[PDB]
């Protein structure tokens, strides 16, 4: 399986972006959305389709239809510049696929 | 690539126990330990070897050897009862590969 999604995208502060990631997996099996900051470990923000792990803010939801997933910040906040990156279980036993990352920028 | 792992292991409260993967992937590439509980997302325990994520403690380490990598819980405690999975970059591009996992029990 491979998943695709779009290098870069921008939002302002206080306004709402949506980050789609593409794939045959999509059509089968749920995708997680994990957020990686510099100097930081990787967090799981979306698994499950659109489950958020405790802790995490309710502005991060997540979406799929098709062979299509979705993750959608409401409300972008300053600190919620990142990569964020798609993923979902692989056509291969005891794998993962992963989209190749998507640069958030927020601005304002 | 492939990873393999002990279905299951016992700790004594207080004790260490290793917990070990093996597969070729881990020669060239950093292992990553999740920790999954019934009910939660996974969490990411260590990465990239032997890096804790903020938060995670210091009774947790990893380490690798030849085509093993191993996480230690020095002293463990009752919440660190849990399975625990092993992965590590695939050898497919943008995919991750993963043990089967290890059941934790933790006894006292
Ligand atoms: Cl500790
Ligand atoms: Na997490
Ligand atoms: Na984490
Ligand atoms: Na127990
Ligand atoms: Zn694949
Ligand atoms: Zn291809
Ligand atoms: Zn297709
Ligand atoms: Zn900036
Ligand atoms: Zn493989
Ligand atoms: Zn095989
Ligand atoms: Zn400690």
């Amino acid at each position: 399986s491979e998943l695709t999604q779009d290098p870069a995208v921008s939002v302002a502060l206080g306004q709402t972006v949506r980050i789609t990631c593409q794939g045959d997996s999509l059509r089968s099996y749920s995708a997680s959305w994990y957020q990686q900051k510099p100097g930081q470990a990787p967090v799981l923000v979306i698994f499950r389709k659109s489950n958020r792990p405790s802790g995490i803010p309710d502005r991060f939801s997540g979406s799929s239809s098709g062979n299509t997933a979705s993750l959608t910040i409401t409300g972008a906040q300053a600190e919620d510049e990142a990569d964020y990156y798609c993923n979902s279980r692989d056509s291969s036993a005891n794998h993962q696929v992963f989209g190749g990352g998507t640069k958030l920028t927020v601005l304002g």
